[PDB]
């Protein structure tokens, strides 16, 4: 009859709201039909989403996701059209310290695939900005990995200047998006390359602090633990701009959203001694087990006390995360400038 | 223990007896009493717990005041000000008991970790109430304060080492300032709780703090603790638990017929059992998030403020000056 | 450029002027004029500078507001106060030329490096006067600040930067806070310096500021400045120079017979032949050192404090509210 | 006739004080009796200061000092008795990566040496502490220290625990001195090394960033930037104690009495195109000359406003110099504890 389940309780309007709080979220792997096209490969199924092509390598415990979208592909999920390179490494803890080494390597490897094309010089100027409110801890990436670059600096070949880099921070204070300071920026130093580090929302919570998220569409708009960036990107600005991210939060809803459906899932796992079986599970748990996590989304987003939105959720020890985050990305960033584009 | 909080106000049985109460009965359970209070935008709560009381909730036996500006937010002027008026007021009468006069020694302590936001509450205390002190023509000598941070990193559980401190010092009154896990998104920084019963086991934003009491080291402890952080899980049954209330008075007290087909039977469950659904099968890092306002580096600042200066006011009006 | 100040009251023209006028005299020389005045324990130098004077001194043509309580330590409460109406006093009137309404814009700039304890002034400034806004209900929206840092690291001159936000916020007056160099130490931290000249080029700890001026960006800028660093070679001239002053006057206006075969022919020589010697003799590096109070983190916050407070004050009084 | 030139204008009292306050200064190869000691061996040379061994060793660019003092040259020159070892890179700046590295190794050969008797087993319980206020830059040395010996933790062997580590502050706002402090945790604690960490104050300002001292006596009384530490011993505590200092000021006045006696010499050495020929320079610049370093300081002291002994001078560029030292401080404490008491 009806073409959404939760029609006649959530708003039409706010379904639509949470579909496309959804298609912006940060991890492109964490779209919905990307994990499909994923799951297609039973040696190779139709894929309904033809704009995406996904390679999949594994190297040690890091597991690489290569994911291309072209511009139809772009118009289908609402993602940037270009390239993104997500490393992950399940297992890792704080204290992993192999895993970090082998995330690092793989952080070089993809810096200079994704950058190929860009065929740069040891003439080339580099502009390093770190995003984030530095007082928010798990929004800290990116100034603490600024410092962390400065310092590098002292010890390394690269003479500062060729690789100029900084940290805005709250750039609203004074009148101006994130965006417009960094292309007030851009413009005087004139850089080839713009890196952007940054934190990242995912919408599981067991991704946070676990992947790296390599991409040359730039920071897109509405991303971030705020959920307000704007675009900064080689269409906004006319300079190449690369963005590095680590999932660092949830938002609340959406962590309320994916419990629901983790009830669900297992429940549903473990009938006969992931899908959900909504025959089976829905005289018990309700109508709402055969919606999605949009429909679940826009119910929260119309019942919930409007607070809740203005809430993160983070691990504990996001402060040591924070550390050993930043430590990695600019120890990436910094040798392959040394390996690749200077030396 | 599901749905943990560290507000008093929030335990079952203080929930019960607030209405029993206010439906102008008398007629409680526990053993412990209770006045409630207005003064203008601030709501205050005293709250009593004899020996039948402490075993009966699980909470130590004491004195407990909460105030609370339910609209409160950081440019909230006039709020912030009534709330540290307030604040002196709870200071003198759950200190009155104690006579302390211009030659006791009071020790300040503010515990948590600097770099996790809302659990700075603690450190950028001391350091405004450094501040404060200095920025003083009085010397306060009579007043030490630190801010421990994380003791751990030493070998030392906190209790240890405020009592190596407290055991040199030797002081009359130790005031510690802390941050607060709570059970209602909507309480979050917007309540103070002061009392005489210290830190109590468990409690923070890490639910690891040890003891710091009168029971522990054999000084008066009071606690002033604001509520920034509610426990992932905790959250998530609150928020369950909301879709219900507010979807079954929508329709025409949880009315669970008109609900359960939508919403399943767990509509009719108490909180601790949908915890302990979620307990079983959430994946076991959800016990390791904390969830807190994204404003809540503004938050910390204002509360370091208004509790540095409440202790100050009160210290130089009321026990020196 | 020896004995480098950025304080206009120590330039040696203005020295001598402000011992011709009070000697009751007249006769200045360059073209100055210098009205003083005190205000309980503030003593107020109000300097203008025509463009006479601007070439004869080597100090851009404008107007000068010097504030100092001699007798200031970080515990004077007092001091501190009064010290903060005069700021908002001498901001009034350095900026009643401009006819500033409710609807212009005002930047403000904390310039310095954070990790250089007595260069932190401007952005600490900038921190605490964030603070005070978000505690006022008071949006103002029509004050908008920033504090660049070392905008070197960058590719950005501190000059650049400030005009890159001001092209673009198209501010009608700034304000710039910043840490001064100055050539007495007995000055250090005890005065403030209002000047609507802006940001003089090579002023501040590093002796490297650029021109950030109305005839730099086309804005009205108006600098705030402490003293809070002396150079190192200047701090040795002086102190040669105290040694000769008090063992000349201990004897029975340098007595340079008396103490001439104790302390040397030098005895004898001006400040800046002193200077020259030690710049000739004197290992480079020198050159690379800052002398500051060993107490000079309380005297940032204290400062940051006065400076954000006098600025709000002022904007809420009388451009505002 | 009289013994001291400054008799008749400086206080004897005064001297006194100052030769107490020269003797006190942080860099043992800064007291007179160790340069004099140094200048003697021209093929050896009686050495009136008895109780003095002095090793002298290069290796690249790192120049040694092993000292040794033992009881009759303490009670002789007024340091504890015990060893001192110093490394110096003259030529070091920020930038001077291999520098840095060279003085990595060297610090972390000396720490075996210096800790060889103390017989360290893998079951040892080691707690390093860094002193200093985090807000005066050049002080910040400990605990920038502690906060980077802590990050390096979490990607190396050595676990948490059997070693423990923190940064006091500023104990005197808490009713403690750093003595009481250090103590109040090693008693609980119960370590076998206690390792402070420490800014140190030098007389001569090109020692400035260039030289760590590591010496087993520990901290000494008057020491650091504040003139004001406690005895932090084996002596005081009965644990072994190590210090680790890196010279960051200098005293107002003392930078004034180094300047004065520079003009001395640097005219005195050009006579006939470090002594101070007095009787040539004596006709100009007066009978001072004849003066030692502390009959200077002693005029200093009765002569200058008081503010200048509350002042201290450090390079423009100190906070770089903090970053390079703690980190490479807590680097070679990290990598001795790895290779020669736990691995």
């Amino acid at each position: 009859h009806h073409h959404h389940h939760s029609s006649g309780l959530v708003p039409r309007g706010s379904h639509m709201m949470s579909k496309i709080k959804f298609m912006r979220s940060d991890l492109i792997d964490e779209a919905k039909e990307v994990v499909q096209h994923r799951t297609e490969k039973e040696k190779d199924t139709l894929h309904e989403t033809p704009g995406i092509k996904m390679k999949e390598d594994r190297n040690g415990r890091v597991h690489i996701t290569h994911i291309d979208v072209d511009e139809s592909g772009a118009e289908s999920i609402g993602k940037k059209k270009g390239t993104y390179i997500t490393l992950t490494v399940p297992t890792l803890t704080v204290e992993d310290a192999q895993g970090f080494q082998e995330l690092n390597q793989q952080l070089i490897s993809s810096l200079k695939d994704i950058h190929q094309a860009l065929m740069l010089t040891d003439q080339s100027k580099i502009l390093v900005i770190g995003l984030g409110n530095r007082t928010i801890t798990p929004d800290a990436i990116g100034p603490v990995a600024i410092d962390r670059f400065h310092e590098a600096i002292f010890s390394s070949p690269i003479e500062f200047g060729q690789v100029v880099y900084y940290a805005p921070g709250v750039t609203g204070q004074t009148g101006l998006e994130t965006g417009e300071f960094v292309r007030a920026i851009s413009e005087r130093v004139k850089p080839d390359l713009i890196i952007v580090i940054d934190a990242l929302a995912a919408r599981n919570q067991d991704r946070l602090c676990k992947s790296l998220q390599i991409t040359n569409t730039g920071i897109h708009p509405g991303s971030g633990v705020g959920n307000s960036r704007n675009e900064i990107s080689f269409e906004s600005l006319g300079v190449p701009v690369t963005a590095i991210g680590v999932p660092m939060v949830v938002d609340a809803p959406v962590l309320v959203v994916e419990a629901i459906e983790t009830v669900f899932k297992v429940i549903s796992s473990q009938i006969g001694e992931e899908p959900i079986n909504v025959d089976a599970i829905k005289p018990i748990f309700g109508e709402w087990t055969a919606w999605s996590s949009e429909e679940l989304h826009a119910l929260l987003d119309e019942v919930l006390p409007p607070r809740h939105q203005q809430l993160f959720v983070t691990p504990k020890e996001s402060d040591a995360w924070v550390i050993m985050h930043a430590d990695l990305i600019q120890t990436g960033i910094l040798n392959w400038l040394q390996d690749d584009v200077f030396g």
